[PDB]
């Protein structure tokens, strides 16, 4: 009404990008909620500088909408006249022309531009929202925002890209019964009413959009301090607080360990952690009050697993790094988000690992982030980590593996190639240069480049300017040629064209009989290059360091499989899980023969490492799930499996002993075992079950979520069922919740699921930021694959108008689909996107998918009598 949708495109406006000449300085930012009737009011005053003549002044806005017209002030004070305002749907624009025209700001003086404004808190969990918990039987409320990427916008109106920093002083009209939080401490507290009190925050360093964050609370808190003596507190609510003393010790650990690191304070004098009750993502490092799911903060000893422990430390010292990359140095536009995403993703790790010793942290790197990124970057479908965006789904689409998992991975390559104390050096520097700024890619490199003189750019810009990545071909014992590798052989390698040919800058390391060499292959070396003494064997690529693949000379193969059988400890345990994870994306690609891979498994009745038996676990599960309806394969492959992890899953028993990495251990060894139908473990499985439901035996901590969904599979039934759901209910630990969860998706009853996918629309029995998380647990039922495939299309549009198409987890949904391996199903998936062709952030979701389920099919085709064989004439 006030400011009216018009479709006039006539203007800068029409633009996707912000104009180079308007510049904001300072935002004062005011809200006032009203929580019981899901509204808020504001207004804000933005400083602007302005270098071009312009009748337009245009800025985000999505949503929530402009109440009083707007007023804009000349740097010399006088109030400019306003002739229209109007909103520009297609690009999230409000924009406002005054009546002439007026001139940049040459000097110290600047224009002001102030809107009144009024949003919503309901149907949302993205802007400024409000939800609710239960405390003492009664309902409270508690209100926050969430912005990354594009949703400043919603919750007020401002210039929402990332290199547009602003500096910024908030504050907050609130019942007085609340608290208030932000990015900077509390200035000063005024009473409106005897009612309402006003809560101003001190004034913010220089910060993007994205990372401006208030809430209003009633939590308790549990405190710490800092070597530098700030205030590191951990909000929470009361019936939780003590959940919150682990977060609150590697929250002090991984910030005094940074600060030292990256040789540089910390800009602000307080830091507040938070989890809200419903969250949207996993956490978001809001700078000074980083928000969080609570399953990635609020831990229990007695009763979280230590796979939730390393979760909450990790995510913590996620959080904590991007204080450093992505707030005081910020990507200068979203195609450099790995600049925030992947150096987070690798110095999580670095943060953990000093707080805690005996995790074996830098080698987890290869679990958690290289070897399952390696899988998604061998696809057509994936994208080169600098990528273009052009659209706000095209922005969060990019907060994906290859910004996460391969940023992390090319900089553990780069690290380890560069040397760990030129890289902190290096980065150290780039720290100082752009503080309070923002950066490229190629910034970084420089940075690098001045503290070692190598060639970082020339080298790096290979890994990062093109999708994919090589396989080194080994010829003789050290004749190596690189060829880019992919899951599917008949894909055409030159696409999508790059400038660089799918050709890189390998630094290439490997191990002569105990002793270590270093070779850049340069991509000019058409031919390859030699390995540089009188050698029986070379092991390329010691601990996976560099992000590639190393095809071995089928003999080479053949006498790895054979010294693992004699003695197994020949190499490390990362080693073995490279050579393990290699062979078998090689056998999957048609680059090696399937019977060589699968001769890397008979040693494995010895095998006792962590590393090398989630990779064989990974590489068995998709084998196993491309037969699972194939009743001459399926029993073959199980029997043998089921053989080769009996011993260590029988060693290790069912009882939480041992130290961390041990304990993580036997929770996979044991779910394998169940996975593969050992009857004495489906047994245990099924016991402490039965104890469980008899409610008092509380059951070890690193085999709940195991018996519950394998108790619940082979002996759950409605009264369990029911009983299994009262208690997600009951448990105020959202980690034992998300279990809970996991167990009700476990039953063998269509009926019984069908009552679970209904309740994905009572928000009083599932929240909003867990409806994807159990479609998903669903899917992976026998049964429920199909179902929640039916259920996601048959409630598609539902889930649109609750969600959005800006929504990334809604985009990746159709992931669950990942298992299909038949024409009938690719078809059934194609059918379905033709129907609903606006994918918005599930575009690539949707390209990737279909490129998975038509490798499936070919896969099935090409390999079935190959493993059929290798199987039969073993057993
Ligand atoms: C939970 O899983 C355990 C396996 O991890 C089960 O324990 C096993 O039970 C088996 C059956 O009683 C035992 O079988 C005997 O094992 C010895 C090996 O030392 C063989 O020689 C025997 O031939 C074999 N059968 C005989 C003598 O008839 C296992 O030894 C035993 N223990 C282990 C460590 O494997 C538990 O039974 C199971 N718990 C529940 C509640 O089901
Ligand atoms: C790498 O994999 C190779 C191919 O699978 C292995 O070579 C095979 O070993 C099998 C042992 O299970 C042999 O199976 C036998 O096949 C004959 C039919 O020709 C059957 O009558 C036998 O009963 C059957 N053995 C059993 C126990 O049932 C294969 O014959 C044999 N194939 C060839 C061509 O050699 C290699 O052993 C393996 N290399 C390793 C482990 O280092
Ligand atoms: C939040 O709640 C308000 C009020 O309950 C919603 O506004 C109503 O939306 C319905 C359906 O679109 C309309 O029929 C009503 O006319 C609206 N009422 C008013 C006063 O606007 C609002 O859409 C909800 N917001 C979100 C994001 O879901
Ligand atoms: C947080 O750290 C504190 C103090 O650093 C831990 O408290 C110690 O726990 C150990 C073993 O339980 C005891 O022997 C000590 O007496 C405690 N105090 C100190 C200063 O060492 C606490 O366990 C940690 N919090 C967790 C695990 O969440
Ligand atoms: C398990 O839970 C359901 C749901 O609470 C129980 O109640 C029935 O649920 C159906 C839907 O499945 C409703 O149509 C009925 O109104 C419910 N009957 C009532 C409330 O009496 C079901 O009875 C429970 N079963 C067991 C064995 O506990
Ligand atoms: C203003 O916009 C420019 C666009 O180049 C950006 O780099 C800068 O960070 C913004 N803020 C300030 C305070 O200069
Ligand atoms: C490897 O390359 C070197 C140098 O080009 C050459 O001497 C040798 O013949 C090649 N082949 C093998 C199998 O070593
Ligand atoms: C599934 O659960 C329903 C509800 O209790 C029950 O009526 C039915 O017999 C069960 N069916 C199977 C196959 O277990
Ligand atoms: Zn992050």
């Amino acid at each position: 009404d006030i400011c009216p949708a018009s479709e006039d495109e006539s203007g800068q406006w029409k633009n996707f990008r912000l104009p180079d000449f308007v510049n904001p300085v300072h935002y004062d930012l005011h809200v006032k909620p009203l929580l019981e009737e899901d509204t808020y009011t504001g207004t804000v005053s933005i400083s602007i500088n302005l270098s071009a003549p312009t009748r337009y002044l245009w800025l985000h806005l999505r949503e929530t909408r402009i109440t009083r017209l707007p007023e804009l002030k000349r740097p010399s004070g006088d109030q400019v006249q306003v002739r229209r305002c109007f909103e520009y749907k297609k690009q999230e624009y409000v924009v406002v022309e005054a009546e002439e025209e007026l001139t940049p700001s040459s000097g110290d003086g600047l224009y002001l531009l102030t809107m009144e404004f009024a949003g919503w808190l309901n149907g949302s969990l993205v802007g400024f929202y409000r939800t609710t918990y239960t405390e003492n039987g009664r309902v409270k409320s508690i209100a926050a925002t969430d912005h990354e990427p594009t949703d400043a916008r919603k919750s007020f109106p401002c210039f929402d890209e990332p290199n547009k920093k602003a500096t910024y002083t908030i504050s907050i009209t609130h019942p007085k019964e609340y608290g208030a939080l932000s990015n900077m401490p509390v200035a000063k507290e005024e009473s409106v009413d005897d009612k309402w009190t006003r809560t101003t925050f001190e004034k913010s360093v220089p910060m993007s959009t994205y990372l401006v964050c208030f809430a209003v609370h009633q939590f308790d808190s549990v405190k710490r301090i800092s070597n530098s003596g700030k205030p590191l507190t951990i909000y929470v609510q009361p019936e939780q607080k003590h959940t919150a003393e682990y977060a609150a010790n590697i929250t002090k650990s991984v910030f005094d360990y940074f600060e030292e690191y990256f040789a540089m304070n910390y800009s602000l004098p307080k830091l507040d952690k938070i989890a809200i009750p419903d969250f949207g993502t996993g956490a978001m490092e809001n700078w000074g009050l980083i928000t969080y799911r609570e399953t990635n903060l609020l831990y229990d000893p007695k009763e979280s697993a230590s796979s939730n422990q390393q979760r909450v430390a990790t995510v913590v010292a996620h959080e904590l790094v991007h204080q450093w990359f992505g707030n005081i140095v910020t990507m200068d536009w979203w195609e450099d988000l790995w600049l925030n995403e992947g150096f987070a993703s690798f110095f999580e790790f670095l943060g953990v690992n000093h707080a805690e010793t005996d995790w074996q942290m830098r080698d987890q790197m290869l679990l958690e982030d290289v070897l399952p990124v390696q899988e998604d970057d061998s696809l057509m479908s994936s994208h080169p980590i600098i990528v273009t965006v052009t659209t706000p789904d095209e922005i969060t689409s990019v907060f994906d593996g290859i910004s996460y998992s391969k940023g992390s991975s090319i900089l553990r390559m780069l690290e380890d190639w560069i040397k760990p104390e030129n890289f902190q050096k290096g980065c150290q520097m780039y720290l100082e240069k752009y503080q309070f700024k923002n950066a490229k890619t190629s910034d970084f490199w420089a940075a690098l480049e001045e503290a070692s003189r190598l060639p970082v750019k020339e080298v790096m810009d290979t890994w990062t300017r093109q999708m994919g990545y090589p396989v080194l071909n080994v010829n003789g014992v050290k004749n190596i040629t690189q060829k880019r590798f992919l899951l599917d052989p008949r894909a055409n390698p030159s696409q999508p064209p790059s400038d660089l040919g799918y050709t890189w800058n390998i630094p290439v390391k490997w191990t002569e009989d105990n002793i270590t060499s270093s070779v850049l292959f340069n991509r000019s070396e058409k031919e390859g290059i030699t390995l540089n003494s009188g050698n029986a064997f070379l092991k390329i690529n010691p601990d996976h360091i560099g992000f590639y693949r190393v095809n071995y000379e089928v003999a080479t193969w053949d006498s790895i499989a054979t010294a693992l059988s004699l003695n197994h400890k020949t190499f490390s345990s990362a080693d073995r899980a490279s050579l393990i994870d290699d062979a078998f994306a090689l056998a999957r690609a048609q680059l090696l023969d399937y019977k060589v891979a699968l001769n890397l498994t008979k040693y494995l009745k010895r095998e006792e490492n962590f590393l090398p038996w989630q990779r064989v676990i990974s590489a068995v599960t998709y084998i196993i799930s491309m037969f699972e309806d194939d009743k001459e394969l399926y029993p073959m492959i199980e029997e043998y499996f089921q053989g080769q992890v009996k011993p260590i899953a029988d060693s290790l028993g069912w009882n939480d002993a041992g130290d961390h990495v041990t304990k993580l251990l036997r929770s996979s060894v044991l779910g394998f075992a169940c996975k593969m139908g050992d009857r004495e473990a489906l047994n245990n499985a099924s016991s402490l079950f039965e104890q469980w439901l008899n409610g008092t035996v509380s059951l070890p901590v690193n085999l709940r979520l195991l018996v519950y969904r394998y108790g619940m599979q082979n002996s759950g039934n409605e009264i369990s069922w029911n009983y299994t759901l009262e208690q997600y209910q009951k448990t105020s630990l959202a980690q034992e919740k998300e279990k809970l969860l996991y167990g009700l998706a476990s039953v063998k009853n269509v009926t019984l699921l069908s009552r679970y996918l209904d309740l994905l629309k009572d928000t009083n029995l599932i929240k909003t930021q867990d409806v994807f998380t159990v479609i998903r647990y669903i899917s992976y039922n026998s049964y429920g694959k199909n179902m929640a495939w039916n259920w996601i299309q048959l409630n598609w549009d539902y889930l649109v108008n609750r969600y959005t198409l800006n929504n990334r987890n809604l985009g990746r949904i159709v992931t669950i689909a990942e298992p299909f391996n038949t024409e009938l199903q690719l078809w059934q998936m194609e059918s379905f996107f033709a129907k609903y062709p606006q994918a918005g952030a599930g575009e690539k979701p949707r390209e990737q998918v279909l490129e998975t389920v038509k490798n499936n099919i070919e896969w099935l085709k090409q390999h079935r009598n190959t493993i059929r064989e290798w199987f039969f004439n073993l057993l």
